[PDB]
Order: structure tokens, then sequence, then C-alpha cells
């Protein structure tokens, strides 16, 4: 009698809990595959000014060829007509500072010094203190580099990122702009639902949907990523599929030390015969594409596998309301 | 009697169907693992000729280590002796052409642009246009650009590609050449089935199996993907895991707006004490190499999975016969 | 009687062995994901000398910009005031050694060669051989090259990985170094008990840790893959998921002809008009930086599979000790 109500009321509801969750929701009648192939081609597009000075792409963006990692220079600290010579060592170096030759030790090399020790005690670039000379490349950085600010107009700078996928074990292939010949994306903006596959951001707009302040990520230096995520289900059509950007900072932004990111590279040229060269110090903001992928589509394996479990645990509530009967 | 032949064909039927699809087919009784542990060296090596020049590797190669990503540089557009000074603006810069100086706003820097505008109106390069007077890098790419074209004996250029994998789970290393000491990479020439632990490929062989026109894709540029697949099974021996080699252009080829390869780099001199460059902007054929993984060892907790699922499989069959002989 | 004991000794030990190998070992109790999200930012530093050189991190880290692969050159063969002229071949060309003009044909350009060659037999840098003159980069590298040893004090070199991952799925976050302000970065050293978030780590502690020896890893050169694994069981806290740092060599130290490292770049200068050139061929260890991901956290589906899975197996047990009790 009422037994019976209780007894089919227990197999509806585990039927819905599996018809539900384990189906609708989660998609286990599905099979994933994760990791797809993908081509990033980046060209940034962009012209600044500084004092005197006008900075092109080939100036501030470090490696020139467009991958998926690449630094848009936004401040320099350049040390001009570096040569191999001897100078004061940087009062930044442990123990440079002297008072007499005695306290310079001839023949020290210090890995995290500016060269190798001559001995004796030289005034610094600036006075009255007196730092332990060195031979290396000079004039050191800490003593006669020039700072210059790139970064007035960066957020208007432009990126044009040039994505493709493919799904190997489903045969799925797809990419970020729209087979045209109309003209788009020579004035189209990015918008993630007005316009899509226009994959052209301002440096700002990555930058303002990373959560970050341009000045100080301009000064001091960071490194944003452009997330492309596609989650992607394959019973649907393909025009289903679609790219997800999102941008955040994936630099340590919270560790004093660690955070800012900084690089190096010289200019290198021969003067009466003698090699010098511009050392300059780079701070910028490094732009990462970094593509995910997580496909699905209907199998019939998990579908079987998941029915059986359905008619198994319907009959462990059977058990169940049989033992409470019984007891 | 009749019954208990259809019966039990229905049993016969499931079981096969599960022995051959869920098993022999689809390999159920295994567990995956995908995405290696990869490890990509490239080297190119070839030699090119100009009417009057002789290009080598450290020219046409950019980056110069040898790594997943590099570019081929087939053409080339520089423009030398480039100062920074003032200059006409390109003719193809939105509204750069004047008739007079009230037609050029002073102080204007278009990001498109290549300069601050001095504010007064120029003749071009090539008469009769004139253009607004920009403050830059001069002369302008777009007035005084040479092309060279270096791809005559691209097709011969050859790479040869590095790889090693490593699955972690099953404990799985290989790579793509094999331990010998007989001479062999010296004289060798890929061949999926005669020599696949030769994987020196001629630029020619990877556009053609990529499917492209090498002319086309020299002058204006393209990015080709060299992609190495190890499907393994582990359950097999080593020496039956295999890399396959696929070539795929991976630029959006069908949109006229961004098919192509292209990028700049300058050649930085000092000429009486004043900053010269040389601007390079380069087409080229950009080879990614990569690599994709998907790994399968049998696993005991699949197989009684399956197991169990053909069991209530044959139980739903016979609840499914009695049924139908019950009504 | 003793049937039963059997009986129910068979179920107690198939509910055994899946209560321990499929959820306690195996965690079948678990969803797994892999390939997370990874931002790494490396930065070398460290001086070396020569015998009356000093090189800096500029000179010898190629790309400049820090990223997962960078290579530290441990030594050049730098063939200084290259230009485009006419020089004899290297020796070491194929037939390149001629007794007379008849023995070179002019206009041939060989992809392994160094040039055009002009057709006309000219001495040898070193006498008393006669090669066929060409037309490149003169003079070749084979016959005016300089080594320089730079690494002397590499093993003293430290580089800094900054490492950051995301599991989507799983909405799980975190880097490699712990946020703090006490000055930590600036003096720590690397353990992997003691100190796991100071990814400072010496080259000579990376190539032994890779079992490698430096002297001939840094003459010959080398690849060594420093592989950050985040086996991550996301039911237990964050403070639970820790990053494993394993060093490797990844190129083929066994194969003769492809052990080693090396690569050309060129430093670029007008010499009065003429474009003169040092191209140094660059042998050195390069490091790549590998992420790899798996994570766990338990999910409903599986567990209620392997149950049903469970008691299927249970019942099997049952019908397999009636089956030979009654036969
Ligand atoms: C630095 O030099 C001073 C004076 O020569 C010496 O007392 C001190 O120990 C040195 N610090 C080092 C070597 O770390
Ligand atoms: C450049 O970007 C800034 C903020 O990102 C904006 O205020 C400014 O209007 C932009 N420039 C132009 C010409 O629109
Ligand atoms: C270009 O300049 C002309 C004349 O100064 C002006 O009419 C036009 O609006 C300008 N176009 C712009 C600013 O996009
Ligand atoms: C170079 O390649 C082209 C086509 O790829 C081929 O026709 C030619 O014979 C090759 N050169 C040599 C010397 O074999
Ligand atoms: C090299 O040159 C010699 C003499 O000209 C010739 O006999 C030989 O065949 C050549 N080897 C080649 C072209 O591989
Ligand atoms: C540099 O490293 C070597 C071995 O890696 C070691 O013997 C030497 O002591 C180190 N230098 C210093 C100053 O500790």
């Amino acid at each position: 009698r009422r037994l019976g109500v209780l007894y089919r009321a227990v197999q509806l509801l585990i039927l819905l809990y599996f018809v539900w969750y384990v189906f609708i929701v989660q998609k286990s009648y599905q099979e994933s595959e994760t990791g797809p192939e993908s081509s990033i081609i980046t060209k940034v597009k962009g012209i600044t000014t500084s004092e005197h000075k006008v900075w092109d792409v080939e100036e501030y963006v470090k490696p020139p060829e467009g991958g998926s990692v690449f630094s848009i220079i936004t401040r320099v600290e350049a040390t001009h007509s570096q040569t191999q010579g001897t100078c004061p060592e940087s009062i930044r170096v442990h123990n440079a500072t002297c008072l007499s030759d005695a306290d310079c030790v001839a023949g020290e090399l210090d890995m995290l010094g500016n060269g190798l020790r001559t001995g004796r005690c030289v005034p610094y670039y600036q006075g009255p203190s007196k730092t332990c000379e060195v031979f290396g490349w000079c004039p050191v950085e800490d003593g006669a580099s020039v700072s210059q600010f790139l970064g007035t107009m960066a957020p208007n700078f432009t990126i044009l990122i040039k994505n493709s996928i493919h799904y190997p074990k489903f045969h799925f292939s797809k990419g970020n702009i729209a087979d045209r010949t109309d003209g788009y994306l020579k004035r189209c903006t990015f918008h993630e639902a007005s316009d899509l596959y226009c994959p052209i951001f301002k440096l700002g707009f990555i930058v303002e949907k990373a959560g970050e302040s341009f000045t100080e990520l301009a000064h001091k230096g960071g490194v944003i990523g452009v997330i492309i995520n596609w989650d992607c289900d394959l019973d649907l059509p393909a025009s289903e599929c679609n790219p997800k950007y999102s941008f955040r900072r994936l630099d340590p932004k919270h560790v004093p030390a660690s955070s800012g990111y900084n690089f190096r590279f010289a200019k290198y040229y021969k003067i009466n015969g003698t090699t010098t060269r511009t050392l300059i110090k780079a701070y910028g903001i490094r732009i990462d594409v970094i593509v995910h992928g997580q496909a699905g589509k209907f199998s019939l394996i998990p579908t079987i596998i998941n029915l059986a479990t359905a008619l198994t645990s319907v009959g462990v509530g059977s058990f169940l309301c049989d033992w409470i009967l019984l007891t």
C-alpha cells in the first residue's frame, strides 16, 4: 500500500538525481578532450614620443617576431658609450665603498658586481664617496644611466592576436578571425559580444580588464596574460564554439621583491676601432597569450556506464526500502 | 523453446557489442594520458643569393636560437640610412595628403602614422603630391624602401628538428632520432616510412606537404606548422611508439586582410655620432613545431567498470525479453 | 555452514580489493584535470671573465627577455671583421679542395657551402692547401675564428624562475614564491625541503642535479630542462599543493652527431660605409622551464560508478560461489 508509494518514490528520486546532475548538468554522456594545437600571431602597432625622440614598434617591442610572448617597453634606463675599461663600482654592490686602497682586494670578481676589481679606491661619479675600482663595461649603469619614459601613449597601442586551434580526436578546427573581405580588421574594435572576431586590443583595454593601473605597470613593469579559452561543446554547430578572452596579471604583483618586469639589451658599435655599446634596461609590460581548450562530444561508452550505474543505484534503493520495512 | 533461442540471442548480441566496440575498437580497458613533456631543437642550414648579395642562416633566420618557433625570411623591404629627423609622411597614412600648411595640424601624433607632424606641407619623395611633414625615423618606409627577394633557393633549405617526449604517469620517454654512430644524419633524407628517424626536412617538402605554393608563401609570407603526434599504445613495445609528422598552414590563408606573415627589425649604427638605422621589413615563412601526445595503457579500473556495465546490460536485455513475452 | 563462511569470505575479499586499490590507492573517487595555465619569468644574474674581457648578462643570455627558454653562452667562436667579399672556402666543405682553376666550377652555390664559387683556385688561410674561392661573408668561420671560453664562473650564475599556475575547472591558482616582505629573495638559496619558495638556482646546481658534468656541457653545449610538476590534491588545503622541481638533460646526449647546443648570431657595423659584421658561434647551456600539472578533486559521479561496480562484482562473486557449489 503506502509502502509501495514510498518504495517507488525512492526510485524516482534516484532516477531524477541521475538524469539531472549526472547527465544534464555534468554531461557524463560526453567524452572530453583538452589541449588543442594552437598558433598565435601577434602584431603590435603604434608610435610614441619622448622629450625629443619618436619611438616606433621596432624599438619598444621585443622580440620583433609576432608570437605568444612579447614585451612592450614603457621605460628605459640607457647607459650610453659603454666601453671595456676601468671605472668606479656601483654604490649598491656589496662592500664596494672604500676609504683607501687597502679596502679593495685585487682580482676579486663578485657575481653580483659589475666587473673585476682593480684593487685601488677611486672617487665615485658623484661625490664625495669612494668606491672600489672595477674592470668591466664602463661607466656602470648605476652611475651614468638616463631614464626615458616611453609609455605616454602606450595605452593606445593596438595588439592583433591571430589564433587558430585544432582538436585532433574530435577533428575540430577553428580560428579567431572570421573569413571576410569587407575591410573589417582595418576599422573594428574588440567587444566580447558585438565584435568577438576582431582580436585587435588596445594595451590600455587589456590592462584595465586585468584590473591594473597603467602608470604603475608602466614605470615598474609587469606581465599581463591574454587567456583564450575554447570551452567547446561539439554536439552544437561550429558557430557555437567561440573564443573567450580573459586578461589577468601573471607576475607576483603582491611580493615587493618579485613585482615588476625588466630586462637588459645593448646596442653595439665600433667607435675608432673600439667596441662601445649602449646598455638599455627596459621596463615594460609583457603580453603572454595563453590558449586553453576543453572540448566535449557525446560518447556511447560513458552513457552506457552511467545508465548501468543508475540501474544499480535504483536497485540499491530497492534494497534499502526492503531492509527498512523488514526492520 | 524458441523463446529461449531469442532470449539467449539478445544476450549474445549485447556481449558482442561490448566485446567489439567498447573493448577492441575503443580500448575502454585502457587509461589515457595526454600532454607529455617536449623539447624541440631546430637548426636551419642553407645559403641563398640576391642580385649581388649572399645571405646566410644568421641573416634570414629569426630568432637565431633553435627552438619551436622561428621565421625564415624570404623577402625584405630595407629602408637604409634612417635617422631621427623630419620627412614627408607616407601617402598611405590617413589624411596625410596636404595642399598647404593649413591642412596639417602641428603636434599631431597618429598611432598609425610614422611620426609627430611638424605642421607644414612638404613635397613627397616622388612628385607631384604633397604630404604632411612628420618628425620620426626618416625617410619613411613607404617612400625609400628597396625590396630584395631572398627565397630563390629557400626550398632547398633544410631544417633539423630534434624532439624528445616524456609521459610522467606512464614513465615513457622517447625521441625522434635513433641512437646511432653510422654517419646517418649527415646523408639522410626524411621519409615517413623508410627514414622516420631522420628529421631533416627541406623547406619545400614542408610547404608541398602543407599544400602551399612556395612563390606565393614566399613573397607574401606565411605560417606553416610541423605537427608531431605521438599517439602511443604502451601495451606494445617501445619500438611501436613512433612520431607522426603532419604539415599544415596555420595562418588565416583565406582572409585577405590577415593572410601573410611579416615583421620589422632594424640594424643600428652610429654615423658621425648620430644614430642611423636600417629598418628591414621581413616577409617569410614561420615554422612552428607543435608536439601532441596521447598515450594509453591497460588499467584494471576501466576494465572492471566496463565488465560490470556489460553484465548489467545483459540483465537489461533479459528484462526486455521477459517483458515482451509477458506482453 | 562452512559454505556460508567461504561465500561471505569471497564478498569481503572483493570489497577489500575495491576499497583499497580502487579508492584509497588510485583515488577513483576523484576527477582529474591536467594542463594548467602557466607563466614563467626568468632572470639570470652573474658576471664572468675572459683573458682580458668581462662578460655581463646581456652578452651571454639569449634572448634577453626572461621567459621559458633561454641560452647561457659558455663558449664563443667569433669571426671578426666579416665583409661581403671573396675568400677561400672552408676546407670542411664538400670538394672544396682544388689544385687548379679547372677543379672549381663558376657560379656554384652549395647549400652547405659558405658562398657562391668564383671559379678560381686560391691559397688557403694556412698553407699549403688550396680551396675554391667563394663570394660571401669573408673571411669564413673555419679559417678566421677565435675561441673564447666564457663559462669559468658559469656555475655560480643564478637563475630566478617565477612561475604561476591556474586550474580552470577546479578554480585553483598558485605560484612558486611566497608573498613576503622580509627580504627573502635577496639572501635565500633553494632547497627542496627547507626553501622551496626561493626559486633562485645556481647553474651548477641545476647541472649537477641533472647528472651532467659542467666542463663537457659548457665546451660543447647542452640543453637542461627545469621541470615543475604541480601534482595537486585539491581535497587538501592550498598549503598542501607544492611545486616539485626536477632537472634533466633534454638533448640527445648519447647520439654523437646531435649531442650539443650551439647557434650563430652576428654584430653588425658600418666601417667606412661598408657593412662589416662579427659572426659569433655560441656554445652554451639552454634552460627550458617545463611546467606540468595534474590536479584531482572528489567527484560524485566517479564515486557512484565505482560503488555500482563494487556491488556488481560482489554479485559476480556470489554467482561464482553458487556455481562452484552446484558443480
Ligand atoms: C667586504 O669588505 C670588508 C672590508 O674589506 C670586509 O670586512 C667584509 O667582510 C667584506 N664582505 C664580504 C666579503 O662579504
Ligand atoms: C588613448 O588611451 C587613453 C586611455 O587609455 C584615452 O583616454 C585616450 O583618449 C586615447 N587616445 C585617443 C586618441 O583616443
Ligand atoms: C583629416 O584632415 C582633414 C583636413 O584637415 C579633416 O577634414 C579630416 O576630418 C581629418 N580626418 C581625421 C582627423 O580622421
Ligand atoms: C631545390 O628545390 C627545388 C624544388 O623544391 C628542386 O627543383 C631543385 O632541384 C632543388 N635543388 C637541388 C640542387 O636539387
Ligand atoms: C666535387 O668536385 C670533383 C671535381 O670537380 C668532382 O669529381 C666530384 O664529383 C664533386 N662532388 C660532388 C659534386 O658532389
Ligand atoms: C662557484 O661554483 C663552484 C662549483 O659550482 C664552487 O666550487 C665555488 O665555490 C663557487 N663560487 C663561490 C664563490 O662560492
